[PDB]
């Protein structure tokens, strides 16, 4: 998973986002910072059309996240290589998650949202 990795950080960080890959398990594989949004990562690359996130590995992103005080926001960030696009999907709780193409969303749609966040 080490060049997706390296792929999203690079787009994270052509967005503004200090980004940064965690080395690797109890830690999320990608976080990354712009102003006081903090972004707690799981990155997976698939051609598939879905993507299995267990519990565990969504609740290290949110126990990342409860680690600081800034505005955490989670995200499964996949490269749906099939559709040739990264999609994010954030988790609102810890639990078992298939992401699908259709239930996430363009990560730059997720940009656009965080502009007006962080604005």
């Amino acid at each position: 998973g080490k060049n997706a990795e390296r792929e999203l950080v690079s787009i994270l960080r052509g967005e503004g986002f200090n980004a940064v890959r965690i080395p690797t398990n109890p830690l999320p594989d990608i976080f990354a910072t712009k102003g006081n949004t903090l972004l707690s990562i799981e990155c997976k690359s698939t051609w598939e059309n879905k993507v299995k996130v267990k519990e565990h590995q969504v609740r290290k992103l949110l126990d990342f996240l409860s680690m600081f005080t800034m505005k955490g926001v989670p995200l499964i960030a996949i490269k749906f290589k099939q559709v040739h696009e990264w999609r994010v999907l954030v988790p609102e709780k810890a639990e078992d998650i298939i992401v699908t193409i259709d239930n996430s969303i363009p990560i730059e749609d997720l940009f656009k949202i965080l502009e007006k966040r962080i604005e």
